[PDB]
């Protein structure tokens, strides 16, 4: 397994080996000795987790989560093709305002660490492409916050040449700059001291 | 979600809702409030995920993990089609021997909580058919063990009409009986203590 420290601070990209056989295909997509050397803490225990697929020139997001509570996730590719985009909406933050793009697909497997705070988009370029979550916090629609992954000041790579497939909540979101102004934003020390804790290590006999 | 608890004592079967829309499909194949209200505590910390697609045919298994350490799983089928099985292989269990089958498959999704110390076996019954893990304990082939899947005193549903599709290790694994002869075989009062401590739940302020 591989490992790469993306811009967005915090953000990991983990390159897991595809073996095959006879028999067909395994992959170990998260890793606990790769993310702990990655991260310098175990994954959060997992409250939940998500399968969610799309079709072809669909785009989700921005979704984040009120913070406090926040949410940490773990996102790896399962079936298609998709661009992913971690967005960096904690104020505060040495890379607030930025964005990372990771290519998921079946060829090259990823997944994604999302810490506490950031905001998560993809648009999938491919039929039954099909994202695979763990989560540190169960799915309230309450604290579940979007923005505007059109958004031209952001200027995501979302566009593959058709009208995008995007829900109506995801269509009207505010902009990251209008959530800023109205304080909606996750702060970048307060989600810090969530993630930490989220991922404290187990320290045993 | 639906749970259900299966004979194989502490093995459980869990059915998510798929929420379909314009986009594609939503499934929770795991959720803590569901899964602690079954089981009696949360899922065990999460150290390692598993990928595996199998080929029409195919027969993994019986899969188990030298106890002491041990290791629980949560599986689910994310594309394709399978019946997936439990074995009792717990010395002094109340169903010692005794197996459960789950029908895998994409219209009706399910997942399946393996406890401590059970052996697990499935046969795909389509190509591009995948099972994805959470697991307590990272791979080592090493505590890593199998029994005969094919076992006539077992007689497990494996068999589709083809020739089975099968690895070399799984094709000349130990018997069930003979495993126990050896002593080879998970303890259950010492599987049972392991998963308690596994999946305890957090008792905070």
């Amino acid at each position: 397994m591989q490992a790469r420290k993306l811009a967005v601070d915090g953000a990991i990209e983990f390159t897991p080996r595809v073996f095959a056989d006879d028999r067909g295909l395994l992959i170990l997509p998260y890793q606990e000795e790769a993310f702990v050397e990655a991260h310098g803490g175990p994954l959060f225990r997992v409250a939940q987790t998500i399968h969610s697929m799309s079709k072809r020139g669909v785009v989700r997001g921005i979704h984040y989560t009120v913070t406090p509570p926040g949410t940490a996730k773990y996102v790896y590719c399962a079936r298609g093709k998709a661009m992913d985009i971690v967005i960096d909406i904690r104020v505060g933050s040495p890379t607030f305002g930025q964005w990372d793009s990771v290519l998921m697909d079946q060829q090259d497997p990823r997944a994604v660490y999302l810490p506490v705070g950031v905001g998560h988009a993809f648009v999938a370029l491919e039929d039954d492409t099909v994202f695979s979550y763990m989560a540190s916090r169960s799915y309230v629609t309450q604290d579940e916050l979007a923005l505007s992954a059109l958004d031209p000041a952001l200027g995501l790579p979302i566009d593959i040449g058709v009208e995008p497939i995007v829900s109506d909540r995801d269509r009207v979101a505010i902009t990251l700059a209008e959530a800023q102004r109205q304080g909606l934003l996750p702060d970048y020390t307060t989600s810090q001291e969530i993630e930490r804790r989220l991922t404290a290590v187990p320290v045993s006999t």
